[PDB]
C-alpha cells in the first residue's frame, strides 16, 4: 500500500510528478503515480481506492491545474475527484506549486474549495534539493 | 569532469532536465547541470569548459527549445553556443524530444544545423523507465 498518492495534470504537470516519484521513492517512500502503478481494472474506482490508501496526497500544482475542475459541479473530472476524495478522508495534502495562480475559492465547486486552505510548497528549481527536504518534512 | 552535460531551455524544459539528471546521477554518470555545478565566475566562459569537458552533451529539445537560436547570427544565445561548442568538440550528442517540431535546417544559423543529423530519443510519459534506459544505452 503505497504512502503517498501524486495527483497532477497531464498536459502541464507529468515532468514535475515524474520527478517528484523518484525522489520520493529515493527516499523511501511508497509513491502512487498512475503510469507506473495503476493497473488492469476499472480505472475510476481504483485511482479513488488509490487515494484511499496512501496517507499523503501530493498535488501538482502547475499553470492552470484546477481550470478543469471549474463549473464541473458532477465531479466528472478526475483532478477533481481525487482532491474531493482526499478531503473526505481527511489525507495529508500537500499542495506543490509550480507557476499556479491561486484562483478565489468561489469559482471551484464547493466540495473542493478546502483544498485551498492547506499550507503549500513552491518548487524552486534553483534549489531542488532544498524542496525535495521541505517536501519530506511535510510528509506523513 | 562530469561525463554528461545537460542543455536545456529554462522557460520550457527545467522539469526535463531535472528529471534526466537524477535519473543519470541514479545509474552512476556525473552530470552538469547548471543550477547544481555553474559556480562562481563569468559563467560564458565556465558554460563553454563545461560542454567540452563532458563526453556526453544531452541536448533537451521541449517545444520551441531552438526558437531563440533562430537568426542568434552573434551566437549570443547560450544554447546555441552550448550546441555549437558541443559539435565543435566532436561530442556524444543525445537529442531529447519533448513536444519538439522538427525545424527545416535553413531556419537555424549555420554552425548548428548539424544538430539535427543526430538520432534523437522520443520522452515517452508513459514508459519513463524505458525512455532512460535508451539514454544509456546511447551514453558513453
Amino acid at each position: 500500500t503505497p504512502d503517498v498518492f501524486i495527483s497532477y495534470r497531464r498536459n502541464s504537470g507529468s515532468q514535475l510528478a515524474s520527478l517528484l516519484k523518484v525522489h520520493l521513492q529515493l527516499h523511501g517512500f511508497s509513491v502512487f503515480i498512475d503510469v507506473e502503478k495503476l493497473e488492469a481494472g476499472k480505472f475510476e474506482d481504483k485511482l479513488i481506492q488509490s487515494v484511499m490508501g496512501a496517507r499523503n496526497f501530493v498535488l501538482v500544482l502547475s499553470p492552470g491545474a484546477l481550470d478543469k475542475c471549474m463549473q464541473d459541479h458532477d465531479c466528472k473530472d478526475w483532478v477533481h475527484k481525487e482532491i474531493v476524495t482526499a478531503l473526505s478522508c481527511g489525507k495529508n495534502i500537500v499542495p506543490i506549486i509550480d507557476g499556479f495562480e491561486w484562483p478565489e475559492p468561489q469559482v471551484l465547486p464547493e466540495d473542493m474549495q478546502a483544498v485551498l486552505t492547506f499550507n503549500g510548497i513552491k518548487w524552486s528549481h534553483e534549489y531542488q534539493e532544498a524542496t525535495i527536504e521541505k517536501i519530506i518534512r511535510f510528509l506523513q
